[PDB]
């Protein structure tokens, strides 16, 4: 009730800033969750008993994979946190309290393969969701882990309530699609520069809260280099498995996922911050100006990579 979580001052303090990293200590994560939760939300917005069910079990339902894992699920939701709270007065109670939990969940039961793989394995998540698979998957987990006799944080709420929850949680978990984000940004693009960018327009807020989620789910691009650097080897860990899992099915994998193009990876770095992480936060600082810091740092690795090719480093 009156009883709150505190951090070391290194951490409460650093983890105020977009570029926080949540530390090798496994056993924080979930204090480092509760923290966020009581000052985006308050002391009042979720059970202690409950919540803490919740954040294990869900914790419990990651897997170990080398990227899309217990890490980045407290990662993304951080970001958002951040996002949140140098934005205050701009999103709901409803929608402070959902979106900290969509992204904690956003990853659920992630096997570190893309919605492509399971339609060429032939998954059956394949014939269950046709599009934006793991994603629908994420979003089926997480209703799962809400039902578990004890875990409903949600309980307080309305009948009206809740279903508004749910729904900001499920548009924020499906919006992680990337396949959804470019056709996302350009509508955002234009209402923007038209002016036509109505925050009381709920289709808009939709948008909006959408790029948000890309933004978190990609912000290790956004951290300090040495983080961003090492952050590429658990990713490209995942593809070039998948890759060899292509290979295995008789298909030859794009390069980004050809281990033997170990080599061009700089270069597909540097494709992937201008087609997609660059336009990202530049869009989202258009919009919410104070995340400005992420487009900041986004683009600082923009340039750590050029001189990687340069061969600077
Ligand atoms: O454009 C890209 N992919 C999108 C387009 O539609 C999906 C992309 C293309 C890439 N080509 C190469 C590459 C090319 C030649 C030789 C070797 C490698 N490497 C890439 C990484 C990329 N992308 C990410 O590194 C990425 C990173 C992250 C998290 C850190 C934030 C999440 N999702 C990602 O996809
Ligand atoms: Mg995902
Ligand atoms: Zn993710």
């Amino acid at each position: 009730g009156l009883m709150q979580f505190t951090l070391p001052v290194r951490l409460c303090k650093e983890i105020e800033l977009f570029h926080f990293d949540i530390g090798p200590f496994e056993n924080m994560w979930p204090g480092i969750f509760v923290y966020m939760v009581h000052r985006s939300c308050g002391t009042s917005c979720f059970e202690l008993e409950k919540l803490c069910r919740f954040i294990m079990s869900v914790k419990k339902n990651y897997r170990r994979v080398p990227y899309h894992n217990w890490k980045h699920a407290v990662t993304v939701a951080h970001c958002m946190y951040a996002i949140l709270q140098n934005n205050h007065t701009l999103f709901t109670d409803l929608e402070r309290k959902g979106l900290l939990i969509a992204c904690l969940c956003h990853d659920l039961d992630h096997r570190g393969f893309s919605n492509s793989y399971l339609q060429k394995f032939d998954h059956p998540l394949a014939a269950l969701y046709s599009t934006s698979t793991m994603e629908q998957h994420h979003f089926s987990q997480t209703v799962s882990i809400l039902q578990l006799e004890g875990h409903n944080i949600f309980s307080t709420l309305s009948s009206s309530e809740y279903e508004q929850v749910l729904e900001i949680i499920r548009k924020a978990i499906i919006a992680t699609d990337l396949a959804l984000y470019f056709g996302n940004r350009k509508q955002l693009e234009e209402m923007y520069q038209t002016g036509s960018l109505n925050l009381n327009n709920q289709s808009h807020r939709d948008r909006v809260i959408g790029l948000m989620m890309t933004a978190c789910d990609l912000c290790s691009v956004t951290k300090l280099w040495p983080v961003t650097k090492l952050t590429a080897n658990d990713i490209y860990a995942e593809f070039w498995a998948e890759g060899d899992e292509m290979k295995k099915l008789g298909i030859q994998p794009i390069p980004m996922m050809d281990r033997d193009k170990k080599d061009e990876v700089p270069q597909g770095q540097l494709g992937f911050y201008n087609a997609v992480a660059i336009p990202c936060y530049t869009t989202l600082t258009q919009i919410l100006p104070p995340t400005e810091p992420l487009l900041k740092a986004c683009r600082d690795n923009l340039s750590q990579w050029e001189k990687v090719i340069r061969g600077e480093e």
